[PDB]
């Protein structure tokens, strides 16, 4: 039998991961080839940080550490043109290295949530030593942290447990919401991805808007349309891993003023939950079948994903 998947949520949530995820498990991985072309990727996610990182020091006046600093971050923008062609010199990658070190732009790095920064910064950054050497190939890991944009509808097919899944990927920024509705038809189960660490963003499209929010009023939108009484719900509340770290240094009340747990995974991770749930207008006869995540963790995205076939399975 053919399943259709459709996966929806805002942008960032993991969507695309989650797509890159059944390529490694029921698809036995990236090659070689695939793997080299995401290294252009990765070099560009990689400057673009520490980019986005000197140019927030600027607008929130923090200055370097060190002095010297100064004519490396100068020489980033003389050589940044190569990383951005898929090619990264010795000497971009030392300048690179001592700009992450420094103290005042770690300063800067701590207060992203004052800014925009992707959120695979620190892992590229912090293994600059290895994607820097020659012929580096990007790992599998490697590949699920990169990060674009996805515009239009990326189809992947695989077969799992005899089924035969079309999986549907769409974008989920405010430019692309309005394409969703191209997806909508013959979805035998629908995948919402929400980033447990989004409760203190704003949209890069909108600093007044709370991401968070902006994912809750798109799931209410879904999980109540008519079109979708029949189709099966599925609710990934992805970044588990990141919202660990996070709420135990970002209070969850910049989300939701009125949550009185603690600052702990177990407590504020249900209360998100709920939150969700509870914009089900018809919790009796509509089920929501929820699902913690890190969508660049293979193992739990396997387990995960073998959960959610028997549930579609039985119907
Ligand atoms: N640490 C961590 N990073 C994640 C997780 N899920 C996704 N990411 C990273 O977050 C970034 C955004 O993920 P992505 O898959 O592109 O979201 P998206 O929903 O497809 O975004 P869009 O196409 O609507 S703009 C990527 O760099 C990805 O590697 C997670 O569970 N944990
Ligand atoms: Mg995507």
């Amino acid at each position: 039998r053919e399943v259709k998947l459709l996966l929806l949520g805002a942008g960032e949530s993991g969507k695309s991961t989650i797509v890159k995820q059944m390529k490694i498990i029921h698809e036995a991985g990236y090659s070689e080839e695939e793997c080299k072309q995401y290294k252009a990727v990765v070099y560009s996610n990689t400057i673009q940080s520490i980019i986005a990182i000197i140019r927030a020091m600027g607008r929130l006046k923090i200055d370097f550490g060190d002095a010297a600093r100064a004519d490396d971050a100068r020489q980033l923008f003389v050589l940044a043109g190569a990383a951005e062609e898929g090619f990264m010199t010795a000497e971009l990658a030392g300048v690179i290295k001592r700009l992450w070190k420094d103290s005042g732009v770690q300063a800067c790095f701590n207060r992203s949530r004052e800014y925009q920064l992707n959120d695979s910064a620190a892992y590229y950054l912090n293994d600059l030593d290895r994607i820097a050497q020659p012929n580096y190939i990007p790992t599998q890991q490697d590949v699920l942290r990169t990060r674009v944009k996805t515009t239009g509808i990326v189809e992947t097919h695989f077969t799992f447990k005899d089924l035969h899944f079309k999986m549907f990927d769409v974008g989920g920024q405010r430019s692309e919401q309005k394409k969703w509705i191209h997806c909508f038809e013959g979805v035998t189960a629908i995948i919402f991805c929400v980033a447990l660490s989004d409760y203190d963003l704003v949209l890069a499209e909108d600093e007044e808007m709370n991401r968070m929010h902006e994912s809750m009023k798109l799931f209410d939108s879904i999980c109540n349309n008519k079109w979708f009484t029949d189709t099966s719900i599925i609710l990934f509340l992805n970044k588990k891993d990141l919202f660990e770290e996070k709420i135990k240094k970002s209070p969850l009340t910049i989300c939701y003023p009125e949550y009185a747990g603690s600052n702990t995974y177990e407590e504020a991770a249900a209360y998100i939950q709920c939150q969700f749930e509870d914009l089900n207008k018809r919790k009796d006869t509509k089920e929501i079948y929820t699902h913690f995540t890190c969508a660049t963790d293979t193992k739990n995205v396997q387990f995960v994903f073998d959960a959610v076939t028997d549930v579609i399975i039985k119907n």
